[PDB]
Protein backbone atom coordinates (compact mmCIF):
# COMPACT_ATOMS: atom_id res chain seq x y z
CA UNK A 1 0.00 0.00 0.00
CA UNK A 2 1.39 3.68 1.05
CA UNK A 3 3.03 4.12 4.12
CA UNK A 4 0.59 5.74 6.47
CA UNK A 5 2.00 8.89 8.59
CA UNK A 6 2.19 9.47 11.92
CA UNK A 7 2.53 12.16 13.83
CA UNK A 8 3.36 11.10 17.27
CA UNK A 9 4.32 13.66 20.40
CA UNK A 10 6.41 11.87 22.57
CA UNK A 11 7.62 12.79 26.52
CA UNK A 12 10.95 10.86 28.70
CA UNK A 13 10.65 10.36 32.20
CA UNK A 14 13.63 12.61 32.60
CA UNK A 15 15.34 15.57 30.64
CA UNK A 16 13.80 15.30 27.50
CA UNK A 17 15.92 17.80 25.40
CA UNK A 18 19.32 16.20 26.47
CA UNK A 19 18.38 12.35 25.63
CA UNK A 20 16.91 13.56 22.09
CA UNK A 21 20.37 15.22 21.90
CA UNK A 22 22.24 12.60 22.96
CA UNK A 23 19.84 10.13 20.59
CA UNK A 24 20.31 12.40 17.41
CA UNK A 25 24.83 12.70 17.92
CA UNK A 26 24.59 8.77 18.28
CA UNK A 27 26.21 9.65 22.24
CA UNK A 28 26.02 6.37 24.23
CA UNK A 29 24.71 7.63 27.14
CA UNK A 30 21.95 9.77 27.95
CA UNK A 31 19.29 7.88 25.90
CA UNK A 32 16.61 6.77 27.12
CA UNK A 33 13.30 5.10 25.85
CA UNK A 34 10.53 7.54 25.13
CA UNK A 35 6.81 7.35 25.83
CA UNK A 36 4.53 8.45 22.75
CA UNK A 37 1.97 10.22 24.97
CA UNK A 38 -0.27 11.10 21.89
CA UNK A 39 -0.71 10.39 18.33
Amino acid sequence: GTPVEVTALYATDGCVITSSIALLTNSLLGAEPVYIFSY
